[PDB]
């Protein structure tokens, strides 16, 4: 799993994604699973941020902390929208709304849930992907067009995909936990 993260995912990812594990005192050579998923999440946020028209989002995964607070608390005074207790992935220019996105190993709705429990902020939209084609999002509001949505919805597959022909599948399917 550790040579499949640092083939499939491009230098930037991988790195970030080290870096987020270590300061969990978490190691990516041991806690592959978790290095797989990590991996998987920030290329979904950043395919998200390109998805949509050029600007339309501002992307706050993947900033150190310091900078993502700058980012969120520059856009709340800026546009007067509730400030978020945790941080959310992105801010959508064209809704104005937060959006925290979700991808799961176990089934969309339960994550979502969970997700939503967590956030309680009135405001912040959820998206959650699957690896197997669905999705869920707040009210039914997917925000990107159809098309691309297909695009990380078949990356999703197509990694899934990947970790079976290599036997990585099954151990990473049942690795997340409620
Ligand atoms: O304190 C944290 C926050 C997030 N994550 C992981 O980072 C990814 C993205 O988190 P989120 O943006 O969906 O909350 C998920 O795999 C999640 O479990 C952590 O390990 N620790
Ligand atoms: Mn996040
Ligand atoms: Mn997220």
């Amino acid at each position: 799993m550790e040579d499949f993260v640092r083939q499939c995912f491009n230098p930037m990812i991988v790195e970030l994604a080290e870096k987020a594990m270590k300061e969990y005192g978490e190691d990516p050579k041991i806690e592959t699973n978790k290095f797989a998923a990590i991996c998987t999440h920030l290329e979904v946020c950043f395919m998200y941020s390109d998805g949509g028209s050029k600007h339309r989002f501002e992307i706050i995964e993947g900033r150190d902390r310091i900078m993502a607070w700058t980012v969120v608390n520059s856009i709340c005074n800026t546009t007067g929208v509730e400030k978020p207790k945790f941080l959310p992935d992105l801010y959508d220019y064209k809704e104005n709304r937060f959006i925290e996105i979700g991808v799961t190993r176990r089934e969309v709705h339960i994550y979502y849930l969970e997700k939503a429990n967590k956030i309680k902020s009135e405001k912040t939209h959820i998206h959650i992907f699957s690896f197997t084609g669905e999705e869920m999002a707040t009210k039914a509001d997917y925000t990107l067009d159809e098309e691309s949505r297909a695009r990380i919805k078949t990356r999703l597959f197509t990694i899934r995909q990947e970790m079976a022909s290599r036997s990585l599948w099954d151990s990473f399917r049942q690795s997340e936990r409620a």
